[PDB]
């Protein structure tokens, strides 16, 4: 599970 | 370039 | 599990 | 370049 702002 | 959530 | 701002 | 949450 995760969140990426890139 | 990329993003992987796996 | 994680969060990345990059 | 990249981000991996795995």
């Amino acid at each position: 599970g995760g969140v990426v702002i890139a």
